[PDB]
């Protein structure tokens, strides 16, 4: 059993090496140690230190340097004994304390161990490099293990996700978050893969197609960002539906905030979405003269990052890949063309040259790229021509032509541009799911991948969703997290701030943000300052997550969970709005395109429902967390270990930072202030037996013996619970224990 057998990769890559002997000797120590801040301003920042005496209430130690200084024991970072480096729940350390965990963390991350589990977390450091620990070999090792029986792992929590389904009969979700760049997609797929694997009907097209959609997406939803070369661009819910039996039947997706910007503008050094690429290297030298080819290079939309190609990735390759799951996932030969002259017809109107002079309106001396593009999405050139400057426009009882300057006229263009996409991605999604998705399904897992909250330099509307849902997301984990740990004291017979932030944001009355942004929409010529005059009108002085800057007068502050955020409320007016010239959907009606059309003409696609981009999110929200609310959860927290994309390189404030984002560290505090060690009686007496004279290392009267011990020791009855199964320690007591003679 490679469970056991201590030279297999499994113990290899997954396991903290053991040795010849388990013997409590070979970890005796006479030190003690104290975690200490080198350099109080970092504060992330700690050196090892040698406790050397104490005082009653104190502790004098021994810096990296050789100064002494001192402690107050009630704010002293002690340092596990050794035998905790690596334990594989940080909830079996018994001093709680930041350093601490971060410690146990690096430890694992020495040794390429990324996955540990914080008591109902499984955390996960990217690597930045390949460790093959999800091969198939690895996947049937850890079909039907308990969570304890095996080491953590992707693999392993979603074992445990589908037992449950078919143990209760009760639906499942995974939530796997964290920053750009910290590895959710990957362990996303593998979970896929997993499941695929253990629980399809392999002997199948199914199991493929469900695999191939994802490639799809990351084709059209994945870009180069500065974080990280294959970011995905929107958030998104899988469901895999099974049977009563237990066998996949079936899935769906949906996606959340895709980010239609970057398809007409895109930060330096990084890329549009992958597709754009793929075409241009993988069409053949017919789609090229078929599309008005050409290269990146000759392409407003793509050459202006300076970044067309990702390092060790091919172009040309990924889009025989993408070509590929195309097919396995049942798109004709036509759609995929289609697709492509969409994909083509966008980047040709990023070409159009709109100049002036004429008037103030703009005009059309070149009238190339709106051929090509005119041709592409099989409509009417000058019809088009007209829809981009001469708009007509309701002036209420006057339809009457609006002729466009050139800004405008610029700007139009990218609207076009950027529903056309958004709307082919949403196509793409229905597409898959008609395939996929099953209407009679009887339980399902869900899986979510969503970014946690995003704090940047520039935090704007977008953010503000992204930081929303990560509230709600919070506050649901703190309430399960709640009944799951008073759970545990019933069964061993042992004895809020969201919701202002929540309010404050999507309120009905009194009104948050949300609401007064929405209110704004109606008017026409209402402007940024109109609205955050009235948001600093309701919230300044009057709500405490509410912030009005000193200086600024474009943004406010939101005192979220991860902490306090500066939204800059340029734009919101327009992104709430999501216009688009009626002339051009028209336009665009009329196309010969078959999907053209279908993204014109299908309201399901086509229009919101009249409803606002964030009502419309406030909708999406509400019914994930609904659904959500009605599995059971798995909660996976995926950390990056630095800035750089390196590897061997764990960065404590980076990880920190994050560990304090994401709850990870409060799950600490709160357990912390109970009885964080909880002892199964048996396996308490098989290491500490020695340390009483009295009693046997096996031994039937368990609960007995560890009263022995406890008793020998003579231990502050207040230190301890007795479980009908396990032993409840206070935090430390077992520190002190373990630092006892033989
Ligand atoms: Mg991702």
């Amino acid at each position: 059993n490679p469970i056991h057998d201590r030279t297999s990769d499994y113990h290899k890559y997954l396991k903290v090496k053991q040795g010849d002997s388990d013997l409590f000797k070979l970890t005796v120590s006479d030190k003690r140690y104290i975690w200490y801040n080198p350099d109080p301003d970092e504060r992330d920042s700690y050196e090892c230190g040698e406790i050397v005496s104490e005082t009653s209430d104190s502790f004098t130690f021994k810096t990296v340097d050789g100064q002494d200084r001192q402690v107050k024991k009630d704010d002293a970072n002690q340092r596990n004994p050794i035998k905790f480096d690596g334990v594989e729940d940080m909830s079996e350390l018994s001093y709680l304390n930041e350093p601490a965990v971060f410690h146990n963390l690096r430890v694992r991350y020495n040794q390429d161990l990324i996955y540990t589990y914080s008591g109902l977390f499984l955390v996960a450091v990217n690597p930045f490099k390949r460790i093959p620990i999800y091969t198939q070999e690895m996947v049937d090792i850890f079909k039907g293990r308990r969570r304890n029986e095996v080491a953590p792992h992707i693999f392993a929590i979603s074992d445990v996700a589908y037992r449950s389904m078919l143990d209760d009969r009760q639906n499942q979700s995974l939530l796997i978050t964290g920053e750009s760049g910290a590895g959710k997609t990957e362990n996303t797929k593998k979970v896929i893969q997993y499941l695929a694997s253990v629980a399809g009907r392999n002997q199948g097209v199914l199991e493929q197609q469900i695999l191939q959609a994802n490639p799809i997406l990351e084709a059209f939803g994945n870009a180069k960002t500065t974080r990280n070369n294959n970011s995905s661009r929107f958030g998104k819910f899988i469901e895999i539906q099974f049977n009563n039996a237990g066998f996949i039947s079936g899935a769906s997706i949906q996606s959340y905030l895709l980010e239609k910007s970057r398809v007409v503008f895109q930060s330096e050094t990084e890329r549009n979405y992958h597709i754009f690429y793929q075409l241009l290297a993988g069409a053949t030298a017919e789609e090229k003269k078929a599309l008005h080819l050409a290269g990146p290079e000759s392409f407003n939309y793509l050459n202006q990052s300076g970044c067309v190609d990702i390092k060790g990735v091919s172009d040309e390759d990924e889009f025989k890949i993408t070509r590929q799951a195309m097919d396995i996932v049942g798109f004709s030969q036509e759609e995929q063309m289609s697709i492509f002259k969409i994909i083509a017809g966008i980047l040709h109107l990023g070409n159009i040259k709109f100049e002036k002079g004429a008037g103030e309106g703009a005009v059309l001396k070149d009238k190339t790229a709106l051929n090509a593009a005119s041709t592409v999405f099989g409509v009417n050139p000058s019809v088009l021509e007209k829809a981009l400057m001469e708009p007509r426009i309701l002036a209420g009882r006057d339809l009457v032509a609006q002729h466009l300057n050139v800004e405008k006229s610029s700007s139009s263009r990218d609207a076009l541009v950027k529903a056309l996409y958004g709307r082919l991605f949403l196509w793409l999604v229905k597409k898959i799911n008609n395939v996929l998705c099953s209407e009679r399904a009887a339980y399902f897992i869900g899986v979510l991948d969503i970014s946690g909250f995003e704090i940047f330099k520039v935090n704007s509307f977008e953010q503000l969703c992204i930081n929303y849902t990560n509230e709600k997301l919070q506050q649901f984990f703190n309430h399960h997290m709640f009944k799951v740990e008073q759970e545990e004291y019933l069964k061993e017979k042992i004895n809020l701030d969201s919701q202002a932030t929540i309010d404050l944001i999507d309120g009905r009355q009194p009104p948050g943000i949300l609401a007064l942004l929405d209110e704004q929409s109606v008017f026409p010529n209402a402007t940024d300052n109109t609205l955050i005059t009235k948001l600093h009108s309701h919230f300044s002085k009057k709500n405490a997550k509410y912030e009005e800057p000193r200086f600024s007068k474009t943004e406010f502050g939101v005192t979220h969970y991860a902490g306090q955020v500066m939204y800059e409320i340029q734009d919101w007016l327009e992104k709430n709005k999501d216009p688009l010239q009626q002339d051009l959907e028209l336009c665009f009606k009329d196309s010969s395109d078959n999907v053209v059309t279908k993204l014109f003409n299908d309201p399901n696609i086509a229009s919101r429902a009249f409803i606002t981009v964030a009502a419309q999110y406030k909708e999406q929200l509400a019914s994930l967390m609904a659904t959500l609310e009605t599995t059971n959860p798995h909660f996976v927290r995926c950390i990056i270990p630095n800035n750089k994309q390196l590897p061997a390189k764990l960065e404590d404030k980076v990880v920190l930072d994050q560990l304090r984002c994401n709850g990870v560290l409060e799950g600490i505090r709160i357990t912390r202030k109970g009885f964080p060690n909880r002892i199964i009686y048996a396996d308490f007496v098989k290491r500490y037996y020695l340390l009483a004279p009295n009693v046997p290392r096996d031994a039937e009267d368990s609960q007995k013996a560890t009263d022995a011990v406890l008793k020998h020791l003579n231990i502050d009855p207040e230190q301890y619970r007795f479980g009908i199964t396990k032993i409840f320690f206070r935090a430390g007591q077992l520190a002190r224990i373990e630092e006892a003679r033989e």
